[PDB]
């Protein structure tokens, strides 16, 4: 039951992946002219052929589909910070999230697609490009519903109360501290993802100034080693990222 | 409107939590005993006081709670493992998941927290003291709604089909990768996790045999690491985790 | 041709070492009492026996037995730091170092074996508790032919020059980066080793202040991963030592 | 008193290094022409200009320029492996060591640096024009008194006795522990450098054969990270090389 503007994911031969809108259109590829219409009236599993007879398999987009594809600027969080920062707050589905800046909406993405079609995710974002960009990849992963992006600055105060989790990735999140400890609910959680140690030592010092207000913060940082595994030879891939940035938490209360 | 037989965290001054059922009855603690039916009618946030005026304050348990008091086995997979399953394979609401084996249910109450209630875990376990164990855990959860526990031998087959990720902490996945083939939907995620590179490099074997069934296979592994940060002096944490498992992620068709 | 008074390594039927003084005495082990007059005119590779019949096998001490089995404080830079040290400065035999605080004698040991009988190391030091410890360790080790202790703040001043290297392990190396400058010869190191990232960034802003002095500086630290290595699983071990301090070095003129 | 013929290191107002030969010849430069006949009579610490008016300051060349410049093939054991080889095999002054295969000589010009000119290391090479690349290498260094390259297959034999080390790059490691065990002497050391984990595993069960021969072998890995250290933050760099080879020690008798 694939219908006319609904997306798929089509897979080359060397199993690249296209997120496509489907259409009555020409698809132009590497491998060939796709003739889209085709897509029309199949299943997913199923198979189309370019007009040199290459085969492109249909899949229904998924989350990793969606976040391997978007539209990015230079700075986003990495998914293996996004799955930390989801694992140790506990972020769960019909959850409320406060986050901000938005950028390109990476972490919005993931997030929204945790906390479900019941939770909600409010962005703070103060550049209007950055903004317009964010929305753009979160009507196009299917999320409009349950995000919403502001053009306000989240320094000046967070609107929302009782929420779960507020979220940041800000030069300055200790700015956000105060607005966060009367936003939460008992038992939420304060989490900022920061690149650079000077900026995880002037949170920490706001932190402890709050102390009455959170539990004991916890700052981590973490590296994915990718394996290369061959018939004869296992071992590391030589060249890793190994820093993007420290995510500190706080618990409320 | 916390009512008895509800489940609460309460926190000790030094930050300590106790997940706890309330009833009217006395608990006795490190800061001495708390009379229980004094939580009745109130609300998180609140507090209780031992009664040696020691101030214990009431939240609403979250996942984090439950992992972290969970009855446990020695061999879990730790939550910084499961965040990588998660992210990398896209667990999604909704999800429905093939398990094995539950061992002491740590894995199964990471999953059944984020595919929510109306996505499903089924989890094959051939000891039935650990399928016990698990069983215990994950009522205690409140997910019995949604994970079931067989006791059955996973190498023997997979009853489930269109499932959306078979999801592997057994000594041997290799003999489930034709069983997750067939079980699998289109672009649905088998993935394994194993301590020992012996037990990638048979794995990897095997899914190249299935080359057609799958995409190319990937091996991670994650390292978390604490930071230390006072006042005068920041620095991580002089001893780390530094392996559990390898995971190792295929992509159905 | 093995005398009295020579120092010897007896090696258990377990694998452990002994580092001994050979003298007409009564030597009490786990695995019985030696005679330790019996290795009196054996050679190197030969054994002894305990009175239980337990052999202990007879081996010259190495740098490597010096070090493990050094008197020590809680304090040492470990052989990884050491190690990294004398290969990024490229510290070679023959050359004269300038090292403080002593300490234990642990990095001074490392040292004065890597520059020879005719290098020299001068070790700075202001407890006079620590000054004797590393002094005996340096005798016990064979090295105070080429090592001297002085009891005196660095802080306040180098008296040598044309030296090769100026190597660190003091609260505030910073306060020593001036004096280095004059001492050092051209092409000369100063390395710094210090636990906090606090202190690399005032050594840093030292070394921009000296930016004329020194070239470009280069900040690491090193993390060494043991493997399990079994016949039927290889893995790194769990945990690791993942952080001692980072070391900073600076190329004179 | 530095003459014609002698080797100099230039350095660059950027900070570049260039190893050079003095002689009364022309030197192009990114900045300009040197006339390198200017830099006889001078002294260490003194500079040159060139005709666009740049400076080049001049430093003796030490062991660190030699390793740096050196013309390699794709393959060398990095400084910080041979680093970790010369720390915990105790590598010191006067050893003898064989090593095989030569290379590049990397790992030769470091460990012939740290032997001296009384210690020797003889390298075994099968590919003659390596074994000229090596040699090159070595004669430029001011090494070739110390170091013998021999065009032999050390799988066959080992010709040397009483070696304190033996020292391996090579695809088979295995095939040379019997050899070592008869040439190492008492308290030697045999050490191996693998990419593979493969190659450790078959390493690891030659040596389990010969268990009468070795006390317990052990393998590690080093990785070292590079921090960026700048006015307003402080963090590792984005990427590292993670991953070189393992290295296994085993110590004889
Ligand atoms: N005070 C503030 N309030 C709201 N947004 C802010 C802010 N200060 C900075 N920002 C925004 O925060 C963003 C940091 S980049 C955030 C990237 C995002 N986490 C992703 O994964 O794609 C920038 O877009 C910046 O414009
Ligand atoms: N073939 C098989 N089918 C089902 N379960 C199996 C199995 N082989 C081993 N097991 C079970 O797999 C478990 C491995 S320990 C699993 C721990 C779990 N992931 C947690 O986080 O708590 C053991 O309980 C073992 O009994
Ligand atoms: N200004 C100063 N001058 C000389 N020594 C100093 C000093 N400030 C601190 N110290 C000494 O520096 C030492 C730091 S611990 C050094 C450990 C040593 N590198 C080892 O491996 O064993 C202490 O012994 C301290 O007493
Ligand atoms: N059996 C053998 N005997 C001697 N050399 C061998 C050998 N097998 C392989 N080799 C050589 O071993 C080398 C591996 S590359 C060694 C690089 C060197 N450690 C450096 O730092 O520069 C190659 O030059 C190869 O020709």
């Amino acid at each position: 039951m694939i219908r006319e503007g609904d997306k798929v994911v089509l897979v080359d031969p060397r199993g690249k992946r296209y997120l496509i809108t489907v259409s009555k259109r020409d698809f132009h590829t590497d491998l060939g002219i796709l003739k889209l219409e085709e897509i029309i009236g199949r299943n997913f599993g199923e198979a189309i052929k370019s007009h040199k007879g290459h085969e492109f398999k249909i899949l229904r987009p998924r989350i990793v589909d969606y976040l391997d594809k978007m539209k990015r600027g230079p700075q986003i969080v990495h998914p293996k910070d996004a799955a930390l920062i989801v694992a140790y707050a506990g972020i769960s589905p019909g959850d409320f999230i406060v986050e901000a800046g938005v950028g390109s909406g990476a972490l919005t993405l993931f997030l929204a697609n945790i906390v479900g079609p019941e939770g909600r995710v409010v962005s703070y974002e103060i550049r209007e490009d950055f903004a317009k960009l964010a929305w753009e990849n979160i009507k196009w992963a299917g999320f409009d519903d349950r995000v919403t992006i502001k053009l306000k600055d989240i320094y000046e105060g967070i609107e929302e109360e009782n929420v779960d989790h507020v979220i940041l990735d800000l030069p300055q999140p200790e700015r956000v501290v105060e607005h966060a400890a009367k936003a939460l609910k008992p038992g939420g959680f304060f989490v900022a993802y920061t690149p650079c140690s000077n900026q995880v030592m002037r949170l920490h010092e706001k932190l402890r100034e709050f102390k009455d207000y959170f539990m004991k913060p916890r700052t981590i940082n973490v590296l994915v080693f990718d394996q290369e595994v061959k018939k004869e030879c296992m071992r590391p891939r030589t060249t890793a990222l190994v820093h993007t940035g420290y995510i500190t938490f706080a618990r409320r209360i």
